[PDB]
């Protein structure tokens, strides 16, 4: 409702069971950019699905839902990866059926793995972070009365996803120094994966212009949205 | 001395005033973007020596210096621009003697701008977020066991500099609560000014293939580090 908001009268446990209720559903692939370039389609029809149910998001404009999900797309899938070969040191984990190795952005998304496995992050953290991406990627990217109207709504939402956060580091033994040491060690790691988007659509960028076939509707419709 | 580093033993109030100390000259500019390029080049000689003074950057390498440097040096410029102009709503003072105005690059600065006067940004926390600028952009671009040492000094560093922002929030009258928000709220806008330098740098790229005429040495030499 955007004033009576469900997601501002949310509690830290109640945020932490919506997204995680939310979250897709585990996808298996089906040359090698072609196995990814699929994969990456598919999910993104699960993730229009899943930012439906990503607390605050239904409050804003269609048109502002829309920018979100093309400005946060690439960072949202790359943070899933990152996430899903945590435990596979020197692996990317693309899909169950989809493992490579070492041996440039993959080793970017190699390090981003590991820096969340030496910091041994959580499933409940995990989805925190992929919501704030989703809610600020686009935020400064939007004037009017309304458009500040929904920043502000944005801003309070991820305010309340920073409450929950602390919140789940305070639940398990953290000293507030502890936490916000983690929060920000969190955060920063975002700026990172920002970079990573960055240079992996201007990867995808080169391929569609040196490949003569077109490439999926979906994931054409998400790359063009950028430029 | 990276185990006895003095940047580990500085309190919050000792490290903000080093940071004040260590503040860069004002500059003057002296075609637009020859002006803006120009400015640029010279600043980034005294960014150079401002590094030198942030605390924990001479214990690392001189290589990694150097690609701290050559990673972080847009953003940088970037902050110092969106904090000049912060009370010049509408407009961007790239120097005192060069301001510029509305009716997109530009758009994202003004923004930011826009968000760090509305949040009411301080001196102190301005150049905070500029050090973790430097020492997080090039971290995960860095393999060895002194690669890690380094990745831990630096994250050390961050760390501190992480409460003593909290301590500044806290000095000022804020909850804990309103401390974690902030504090949020700062380091998510690090990620609109790497995706800005990313943007930046292709803006600066197209022009350097564009124009005949090759632009100043330090500038282009920053430029090419990336790619
Ligand atoms: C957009 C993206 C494709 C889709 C990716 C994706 C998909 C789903 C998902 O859930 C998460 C992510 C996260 C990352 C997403 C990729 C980043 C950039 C991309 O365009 C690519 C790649 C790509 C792939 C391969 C696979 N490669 C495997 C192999 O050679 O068999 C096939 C390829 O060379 O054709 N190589 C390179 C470049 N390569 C540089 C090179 O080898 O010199 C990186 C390297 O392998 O380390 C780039
Ligand atoms: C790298 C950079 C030049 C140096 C910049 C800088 C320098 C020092 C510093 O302390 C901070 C920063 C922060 C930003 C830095 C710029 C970002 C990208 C850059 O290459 C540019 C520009 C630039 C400039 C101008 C100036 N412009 C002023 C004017 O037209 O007279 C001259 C130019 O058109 O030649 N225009 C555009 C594009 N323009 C798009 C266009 O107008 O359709 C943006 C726009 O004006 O909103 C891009
Ligand atoms: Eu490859
Ligand atoms: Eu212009």
């Amino acid at each position: 409702s955007k004033k009576n908001s469900l997601a501002l009268s949310l509690t830290a446990d109640q945020m932490v069971s919506a997204l995680l209720d939310a979250e897709p559903p585990i996808l298996y692939s089906e040359s090698m950019m072609g196995l990814l370039t699929n994969l990456a389609d598919r999910e993104l029809v699960h993730m229009i699905n899943w930012a439906k149910r990503v607390p605050g998001f239904v409050d804003l404009t269609l048109h502002d839902q829309v920018h979100l999900l093309e400005s946060a797309w690439l960072e949202i899938l790359m943070i899933g990866l990152v996430w899903r070969s945590m435990e596979h040191p020197g692996k990317l984990l693309f899909a169950p059926n989809l493992l490579l190795d070492r041996n440039e952005i993959f080793d970017m998304l190699l390090a981003t793995s590991s820096r969340f496995r030496m910091m041994n992050l959580q499933g409940e953290e995990f989805v925190c972070l992929k919501s704030i991406i989703l809610l600020n990627s686009g935020v400064y990217t939007f004037s009017t009365l309304k458009s500040l109207e929904e920043k502000d709504h944005i801003h309070r939402v991820l305010d309340k996803i920073t409450d929950t956060l602390i919140h789940l580091m305070a639940k398990a033994g953290l000293t507030l120094q502890q936490q916000h040491q983690r929060l920000a060690q969190l955060l920063l790691i975002l700026s990172h994966i920002r970079h990573m988007s960055n240079k992996g659509m201007e990867h995808l960028y080169s391929m569609k212009s040196k490949n003569v076939v077109p490439l999926y509707d979906l994931l054409l419709e998400m790359l063009d949205a950028h430029r």
